[PDB]
């Protein structure tokens, strides 16, 4: 159990009377009053202390990442590691370390939508012997930005405008889209967002990446930089655009749900820790300076070695007092690991330990039960807001004759402290300059579109085409139209029609044809689809439910979550026509004789918006996903125009619909149904 | 142990590597520089988690009594007090609870001098079985002001001059002298203030009092009418003004430091709790209103009637988490305990709730390890900043099928529960006025007056005289002589003449002749000499340091702390006389030989200041100690003009001074060295 | 006056009504209550209003130099300093720039005596035309310790005891004289500690001191370092110890009242602004390293150059607020 050292702070009432925050039973249900339709007492102090701590229950968002949710598990290293880092959690063959791990998105506040589309966070703490390593990521490898002064402009560009606050959890705005043209470096990071990784399908079907070039030290001092990668065991998936766009509306939860139900129902997802290893005399060498964070390093140069793997298989307990006051920082590192000159890491350190004290209002965050540390804190540092320690030593200070030199100073040769990498050196005029081995913004977004397939490309374009046209100064969009033409002129061309601007020039300068693996989504099949979810639509009369039933209890069989949806709640129905959406499900089948909801009478009652059967099976398919039909029910195929034999639909009896949905859960989506630039011409 | 339950929060870093607060062995003392004279980088992590924790050290310090320090220790009961109270830590012979009390004046801040002239805070917590029980008391049994919203106006009124910020933890200044004259209700604790409670010698030595009529409840609801009394076991004993003034330079910390030698040599302070019980019919009876907190009931009516004894026998292990730290609140209250109609008391249930949050920045500082109680806490509160729990029950809310009713409620009849007294009616419009009950506020000045000793009068008569001749404004003065004079035309008198103004005729209306027992000071003594201080002053010329070891190890025979003081730290020296001071001590004995450092050569040297040895003899005199001198040494209090005819002076052989110097410290003080108006 | 830009903030209650802080007139010298004999009222907001206020008053007193006074004032320049320095409220004869100077103890907290044996601290603010700047200087021109990180150390030890929070305001203990020796560096400020320096007569009869070698930067980028010297026009002049024992009992707020006499009789403190200039070359040519702040610079060897003055005239209005 990765909460088992949570277990003592963990408080059960049940059995147990009301009582006040200092003790003393009580009730709580009725203010003290002077006589019988009386005012309330000053004096009822039971009153003022339960409302006092109601009144007093919100802590501020984070400023970034303020929507995410979050869970435990176990870090197991698959090996003796070393021969590359010093790091204790690395040091043994099936060594393991308890983890914590947040996803988030990035820009909406607390209550946005899961499924909007941004960046999504991914960050690990390793509560590891040596202290709390923590590996602040994000599910896309290159960030938009190259110096960390800059991080307010960019947040502020992106977050709702200031004068009213709109819009929410999105980039489709005048500022955004004014940021990404003016400051040409956030065009790469733009590009992912705007393809499968801007919508993933769950946090189980996302990569993670520190992103930064940081260094692995060993005990000798040698160093070696390194790319930290998370590989989801799940596979990577992604919704499309107007499905999303619902989902953010049915179900705002949606990715925090997901995450919870495999957890809850024993299938933990897992990510196997994988790095790239880069010489400290090559950190130039591959067309780019290792430095700069809106690159990542083709794996085609440095390909990924798989460390360890990472298992989440345990929910929080109190949401709030685990997942909401978790407080990562990339400045808490641990022995065998070093930064870099990145200037976008560095000022991240200052950062992330400052923004603690705006929201947990003092400087003993790090004695929350979530952030506190296994391995033991022992220093000279006293007092500030919420103590929750007594500490015993009087002489908190050093050097000291009278504490007797404890506790004690830990460096590289005594008490494993940690140390600086010591062939780091600076050299050079103290400046405010970015190197000039930085400028180049354009050749790893036209390498990042080279690589992903023809729908894929077209999802990236639809995205742009659908934010860009979100902007109303005229100006902005051909500033846009501009940056994205020194990526691809094509790009440009397609975008400009959705603009209703002239398909600019050619602009060579940065176009190339290279390509480079692991960057796309659609290009390869699930490689297991436990967990997944099959919406069964049936009804309440005549025998459907009954065979809903069995095609349920099959397709559980191999590790499917099946909700059966009718008219009513009658026996064997989980859901509602009224309370299902297709968002909700990865396939759509109809049981046989459930065809009669979907024309005629059986489609209109006041149980359920009108047409909603259709819509159910309408979106599903248009949104890619697998769907099928048994018997009879083939003709609500029909009624939506949908062919039998089209690929990725799936009509028959009860055993060749389970096996061909199963076949249709691997593919996921299926691209054929989504029209690509130049098709519609006659 | 009554720090026992805290064992669990203690970090011992005894034999330990330096971490960050996030784990991880570091060193901390060079910050990371870029080159061997270059600039310190930000990423640096080892400093900036460092440096932050230092810079955000400090929290608000209390709005009032910010001056203070505590101990912990262990209540028990007398007996089964069950036909009084419902209270589980009254209800059962020798039933112990922990206890943490915190002393401390009122208006100066956190590092003001311990001998200011003030009311002094005496705030008991009981972490009894049923919930935390808070007696916030003073060590006087009144209050200034007879409603909570004036509270705001005394406080700003005594505390500095908000333009300069002057002077410090004094109430002898222009604003407060306006307040005391403009509000007369405020006479009483003035007096009170202006008496020994003002000056007193420690914490050890006083009474305390919960000042408010509260409630205490049976089990079926009939309540009585109560004043909490605390008596010191110790005595109460206080200094005089000239003596406090130059002990607050001298030793800012010297109640803190007594309270902690005490504890820490054996020789733990202890108090008896003690009631007098009145009929709720009986409330107007005594001719004031028993709502009203700028009264006490003379103990003639109802009787000191002790329930258990308090003893504090644990000093804090870290100061900050645990004293400055605690959060009282007169709203701790339990089961068998409820409030009275006090507009004074009212107000107070609000404000220390409300003020917590100010000083710890959130609400859930109940959670603090001092503050905890040891009884459990059970309810659907959640979240707030610093949440240290992860609750259980997903269901945090009342009513509900979900959670079964848990937790549950709990009553008069089930569960313990606290109840309201059963009795208790509202009547009448409402009002922002006071009960015409309220309205005298000269008789029990007036009273406590009477029962103080002649020379008790004559040092509350230069306390006034000494604090008024401060006020710049002689209109202020002048009111205030007018308020006096309602009290006694003799204490105006008296005081009128060191301010220069003219004898004011009498104002009858509430003169009397009344005294009443247990408010004096002086005319009690000691009822033990245990932790008193005898500063022997010796000399490392000749044998007189011989003889002051002697002196001194029979001294500790019973109980005294002797500090042998000459001109360096010979072997057998406590201290210098350099670093001495007659403020430090209850005694002063000069040495034999030691009269060579009082005149002549022996008094002029480089190791202290010059006269230093003369000083010490004459402010110990002059303060009213025991002095003493031994053999030859009785040269020393012929140079100063003290003679051994005197009462509180000794001379003689060694056994001499000792059995005198001895019976000398259960007096005290001897008053006969104060001259008195008219004498 | 040096406080005008203070006055469109500044409240006159006189000839007013009692409000509330969100307007209203209001009378606040009775609770409202359930009868003549009755419980205080929850919907006496007047109440709740006017102590939620009194109650948080406090806000945490600095961590170091808690105990301290201030005032408002004027600086002139002497000259046009534009040939060592781009720094405008230096570029021409006779500018003036408003001030406000807080001197202080170190140790003591908020409510601690001005003459307690401490290092003084003396914090300049020059309000210029392109921005604020502080020269947070103290009355000793050498500090303790020559690493930042080492300050939590030498606070904790010279600060009252952990364990019973002994003794305020004061060196005189073990832990104070444990680090002194211990950190060796320390000894060369503890000397002027121990010096007149660590009882100084008042804040106007003390120099001041920035400690730390700064540069100063010309238009083209042309540096010398300098270190800043405050040079009291009124005479240094300090107390002896058995004086200032006496002092700390008998008048706490010796150095603040005697700040506040000065100015308001008309009699304004004044320092001059004076500067040692080192070529950069010279950085390590003194028999030190002018990067250590344990080693001042002999006048010796760098004569002071006198860039201006500054006069202390204004005292003010509400010490929280301001101070
Ligand atoms: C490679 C670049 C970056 C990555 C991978 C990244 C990732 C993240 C993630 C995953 C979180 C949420 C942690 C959680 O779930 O609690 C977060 C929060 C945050 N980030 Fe970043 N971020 C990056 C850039 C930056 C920069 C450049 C800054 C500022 C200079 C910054 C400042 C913050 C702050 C202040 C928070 C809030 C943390 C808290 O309130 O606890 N980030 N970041
Ligand atoms: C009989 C009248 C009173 C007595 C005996 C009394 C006593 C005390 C004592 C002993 C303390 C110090 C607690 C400690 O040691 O931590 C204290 C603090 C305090 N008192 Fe009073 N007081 C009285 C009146 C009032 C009134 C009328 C108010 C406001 C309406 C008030 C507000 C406060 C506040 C806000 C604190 C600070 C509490 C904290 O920050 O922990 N007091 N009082
Ligand atoms: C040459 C060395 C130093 C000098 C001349 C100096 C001077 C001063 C002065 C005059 C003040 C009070 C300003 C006021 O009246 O508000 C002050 C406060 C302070 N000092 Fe220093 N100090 C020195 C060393 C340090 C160091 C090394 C640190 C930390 C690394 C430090 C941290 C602080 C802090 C945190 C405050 C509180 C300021 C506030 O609360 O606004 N000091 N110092
Ligand atoms: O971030
Ligand atoms: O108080
Ligand atoms: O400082």
């Amino acid at each position: 159990d990765a909460r088992q050292r949570l277990k003592e702070v963990e408080v059960d009432d049940n059995g147990q009377f009301m009582t006040t925050d200092f003790g003393g039973n009580i009730e709580e249900q009725f203010s003290l009053k002077a006589g019988g339709r009386g005012s309330t007492l000053l004096e009822d102090f039971i009153f003022r202390q339960k409302l006092q701590h109601f009144d007093h229950e919100r802590i501020p968002e984070r400023v970034v990442h303020a929507r995410g949710a979050g869970a435990h598990g176990i870090f197991t290293s698959y090996g003796d590691w070393s021969n590359i880092t010093a790091a204790s959690f690395l040091g043994a063959k099936d060594k393991q370390t308890p983890v914590f791990v947040r996803f988030s998105t990035v820009a909406g506040s607390r209550g946005s939508a899961d499924t909007a589309r941004d960046v999504h966070g991914f960050a690990t703490r390793f509560y590891t012997d040596e202290g709390n390593f923590d590996i602040v990521g994000n599910n896309i490898p290159v960030f938009f930005i190259q110096d960390a002064i800059r991080f307010p402009d960019l947040i502020h560009s992106v977050k709702p405008s200031p004068d009213n606050e709109v819009p929410q959890a999105a980039t489709a705005h005048d500022s955004a889209w004014d940021f990404f043209s003016s400051q040409p470096s956030a065009l790469h990071t733009l590009f992912w967002a705007m393809s499968g990784n801007g919508i993933p399908r769950s946090y189980r079907h996302m990569d993670g990446f520190g992103i930064h070039t940081f260094r692995l030290v060993t005990e000798d001092g040698k160093s070696k930089l390194v790319k930290w990668h998370w590989k989801t065991k799940q596979g990577k998936a992604a919704l499309v655009w107007e499905e999303a766009q619902v989902l953010a509306g049915k179900n705002a939860d949606f990715h925090r749900q997901d995450l919870w139900d495999a957890i809850e129902s024993g299938n933990a997802p897992s990510w196997e820790l994988a790095v790239q290893l880069i010489d400290e005399d090559k950190a130039q060498a591959y067309g780019f300076d290792l430095l700069d964070p809106t690159k990542f390093l083709p794996e085609e140069f440095a390909p990924l070695q798989v460390l360890g793997e990472m298992t989440l298989n345990r929910n929080p307990m109190n949401y709030f007092a685990e997942t909401e006051q978790i407080s990562f920082q990339p400045g808490h590192i641990v022995r065998g690991v070093d930064f870099t000159e990145d200037p976008l890491l560095q000022g991240r350190l200052y950062s992330y330990l400052d923004t603690q004290l705006n929201r947990h209002r003092g400087p003993n965050f790090e004695q929350l039960p979530i952030n506190r540390p296994v391995s033991g804190v022992h220093n000279n540092h006293r007092d500030g807001q919420g103590q929750a320690w007594i500490h015993k030593n009087i002489h908190h200070y050093s050097p000291s004759y009278l504490n007797k030199g404890y506790p004690a100073q830990a460096n590289q040769t005594v008490g494993r402290g940690f140390f600086t990498t010591p062939g780091r050196t600076a050299s050079g005029v103290l400046n405010r300059e970015l190197s000039a081995t930085f400028d180049d913004h354009y050749t790893q977004p036209r390498l990042f579109f080279n690589s992903l397939t023809p729908v894929e490309q077209q999802f990236v374009i639809n995205a742009i085409r659908f934010e860009a046209s979100h902007v109303t100064n005229e100006q902005v969009k051909k500033n846009v139209l501009e940056q994205l033409n020194k990526i691809s002129n094509d790009v440009a061309k397609r975008v400009a029609v959705a603009l209703g601007l002239e398909a600019p020039q050619p602009d060579p300068t940065y176009y190339h044809n290279n390509v480079t693996r692991g960057v796309s989504i659609f290009n390869e099949s699930l490689p297991t689809i436990a967990t997944l979810r099959v919406g069964v639509l049936s009804t309440t009369k005549g025998g459907s439910l009954d065979k809903a039933k069995a095609l349920k209890e099959q397709l559980e069989k191999d590790g499917l979550k099946v909700t059966v949806i009718a008219e009513y709640l009658a026996s064997g129905v989980d859901q509602t026509y009224s309370a299902a959406d297709a968002t909700a499900f990865d396939a759509v089948v109809v049981a046989e004789g459930a065809e009669r909801v979907f024309s005629g009478k059986g489609a209109m009652s006041p149980l359920f918006p009108a047409g909603r059967p259709s819509q159910i099976l309408t979106d599903g398919y248009r949104w890619g996903k697998p769907v099928a039909a048994v018997g009879s029910a083939k003709k609500a195929l029909q009624s939506i125009g949908v062919e039998e034999k089209e690929a990725g639909v799936y009509a028959g009896a009860q055993d060749e619909v389970i096996k061909g949905v199963e076949e249709g859960l691997k593919v996921f989506k299926f691209l054929e149904r989504f029209a690509v630039d130049g098709d519609d011409e006659e």
